[PDB]
């Protein structure tokens, strides 16, 4: 069911960097890693939090559509991106925390919590403040633990609604071409050693779905570009895209 590959860890390596690649073949319900400890080791979700927090906030109503504009509140924050208005679409593809935070306090502990429970996420534990407890509160998810949810999703499984869970998986488009599409969503984790970027979802093909969830040790904010550069030299070996 699981094996490990350590040839992959070649690919950390070669940039001074450690983590775990997890790979997670649809059709044959076969998983792949470079480090099997590392696959289930649990670290706060940062931004790939952005994932059950949208398909909450749309389930409950707390997010109209996809359309739905989300005024800047006018303060000005060190990322450009974020002084402006998003929708859910800019809101993922930018990371914009302050527009989560928003549909978090929105949300609630309560049903923060009960959701939370239902999909099954992590260690279900939203302890800390409502508005940040996936930066540094107590919630923490494994990499095997990110693709059992995002399965869940892709095959509209979670208990949400249909509707809600085909608007995230939209908001997670990342690329598409005539070979692979990418839904998947970044983060980075900062606020409790140690730093680690995400990088989490999945790669459609014609007949197949590969799921992965990847992390890696990010002392600095200059390696952020190698989360989706290793992932994609892991996919490339595997011969998931050319
Ligand atoms: O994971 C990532 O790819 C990433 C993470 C962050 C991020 C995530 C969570 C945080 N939580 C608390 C405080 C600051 C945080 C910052 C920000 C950015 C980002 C987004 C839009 C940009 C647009 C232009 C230039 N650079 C940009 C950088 C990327």
């Amino acid at each position: 069911e699981w094996q490990e590959n350590k040839s992959w860890n070649a690919h950390f390596t070669e940039h001074k960097s450690q983590g775990v690649v997890v790979l997670w073949n649809e059709n044959k319900q076969q998983g792949f890693t470079n480090n099997l400890k590392r696959a289930n080791q649990a670290f706060l979700p940062a931004s790939t939090f952005k994932i059950p927090n949208s398909l909450i906030a749309l389930d409950l109503g707390v997010v109209k559509d996809e359309h739905q504009v989300f005024k800047w509140d006018g303060q000005t924050r060190d990322i450009a991106t974020w002084n402006r208005d998003h929708n859910l679409i800019t809101a993922m593809k930018y990371s914009v925390v302050p527009v989560y935070q928003e549909f978090a306090r929105q949300i609630g502990e309560a049903r923060m919590s009960k959701m939370l429970h239902a999909f099954d996420y992590g260690n279900e534990d939203i302890s800390g403040n409502v508005d940040s407890f996936w930066l540094d509160g107590g919630i923490r998810i494994s990499a095997t633990e990110q693709i059992s949810f995002l399965r869940k999703l892709y095959h509209n499984k979670l208990h949400v609604s249909e509707r809600s869970q085909r608007i995230v998986k939209q908001a997670m488009l990342t690329e598409a071409n005539g070979d692979y599409i990418i839904r998947a969503k970044t983060g980075y984790s900062t606020r409790i050693e140690p730093k680690i970027g995400w990088w989490v979802g999945w790669v459609e093909l014609d007949d197949n779905v590969w799921f992965f969830a990847m992390n890696m040790d990010m002392p600095t904010s200059d390696g952020l570009g190698l989360r989706q550069a290793i992932t994609k030299e892991v996919l490339k070996q595997e011969k998931i895209i050319p």
